[PDB]
């Protein structure tokens, strides 16, 4: 069978003829509320679907996913807190292009304050190119995001955003971006080079629930320097109002902020 | 001692809290020919180099990294073959900017088959920018070079080749370019976002001993298909000729090569 769970025998990791190494790994990082792992199933979708473009086996049923999760918040006491999962290429001969024939899964908890101070933000110099396929992907390639992130610390800020080679705004080093103008709320394209995020997803089904304006468009730095607010979302922090960019100061209120946070807040799916 | 080499208890492994799973690790391969490890210090100093840009410590002298090669090298009875050095940022608590106040090193050792047929390119078509850090590191972060080889495999080429956002060749997914034009060579200068290969920078050096002319300088893909001939390196293929790139077809003979490949191996 072409997918392993490694369980605690005492954390388990992988070994080091793993495809992992040379960065051939996927994660996915899901909110526990109440003992209960928020989106399992967009988690597993997500997973299943980056997974199957890279080769690498998913062979694991939702509903064994989703038990694999209870069985692990259960173990570790968890009530709110969150759960990585990181799927490995898996052992395999030497050789870049070789294929591992079995993937390896690692589920493991950790407890974590949700961070309700507004972020300071830098723009990073370096662009993206939009057809490069790493940055629709939850991967263990994250060195980019780390350096990105200790620039903006270096300097006085929190996180760092960035551009694609069209100069359109993607995303932060763990966020997708949002802002909102006249009480319309805009966001990059899945065509820009994102990640599409399973929280920027659950906002948008809101707003057209809603019938609140958002519109998926490329922006520019000038259409986040000209926003009323602008704020970040994932899995873990919900969304994360932005207080500046670069020398940028913004209004970090706004009903429309409020009124997501409430919806993202009562989803128990 | 902020640098912690995992040893044998038998194969060593890095623990899931460590750094090296969001990709903070570098890496070296090095060739080892009847025993001995080849270019010992450039690799050395390489990583260390790497690890001081990033800010992982690796508090460990030239002479104790030569002594843990010649060790692994003794008791995996390797003559020839390869050895990998990997140095994760290692354990640490939880978040993308913390940093591991203990780096952890493994070596690993194997074997491996020399390739000598003439390689056929593809080129990719995403680019990236030199600005970005990334790609003058040796690190573990290598799915982009991953698809790519699987791009170039599924049309029948052997290895793919990479450009900036400038339109300027960097370098495959695991070895340097160089061409040649009318008896001159050329390759992509450091500053256009490429690994500052080991291999690269001792030919480069036995160019300018032997007189012979080679620029370090932006090349454009117009460069490359009206090239007289083409050729790759890295540590453990050495000089590796080219057969085409794309549709474009090359000439693999030039005496230039014969004469660098016969004075590379006097170093192996």
């Amino acid at each position: 069978m072409p997918t392993r769970v490694i369980e605690d025998k005492m954390t388990p990791s992988f070994g080091i003829d793993d495809r992992i190494f040379l960065g051939e790994g996927l994660f996915e990082t899901i909110r526990v509320n109440s003992s209960k792992p928020s989106f399992a199933y967009m988690h597993w979708e997500r997973l299943g679907n980056s997974a199957r473009q890279l080769g690498i086996p998913f062979e694991i049923s939702f509903d064994d996913w989703f038990e694999h999760l209870i069985q692990k918040i259960q173990k570790d006491n968890l009530y709110h807190g969150g759960i990585k999962a990181i799927l490995s290429g898996g052992p395999a001969s030497r050789g870049l292009a070789e294929r591992g024939q079995v993937s390896q899964l690692i589920f493991q908890t950790f407890n974590y304050s949700i961070q309700k101070h507004p972020v300071r933000l830098i723009s990073i110099n370096w662009l993206r190119d939009k057809a490069n396929p790493l940055y629709q992907l939850k991967s263990v390639n994250y060195l980019e995001a780390i350096i990105a992130q200790r620039q903006a610390i270096a300097v006085g800020a929190d996180d760092a955003l960035f551009f694609n080679t069209e100069n359109h705004v993607t995303e932060t080093t763990c966020a997708n971006l949002f802002l909102i103008e006249n009480n319309i709320l805009y966001t990059p394209r899945v065509e820009d080079g994102i990640l599409p995020g399973i929280t920027r997803a659950r906002l948008i089904s809101h707003c057209q629930q809603h019938k609140m304006s958002v519109q998926e468009i490329s922006l520019t730095k000038k259409r986040i320097e000209d926003a009323d607010a602008v704020f970040l979302t994932n899995s873990l922090q919900g969304i994360r109002r932005v207080l500046s960019l670069d020398n940028i100061i913004f209004e970090v209120n706004h009903p429309i902020i409020d009124k997501l946070i409430f919806l993202l807040n009562q989803d128990e799916s």
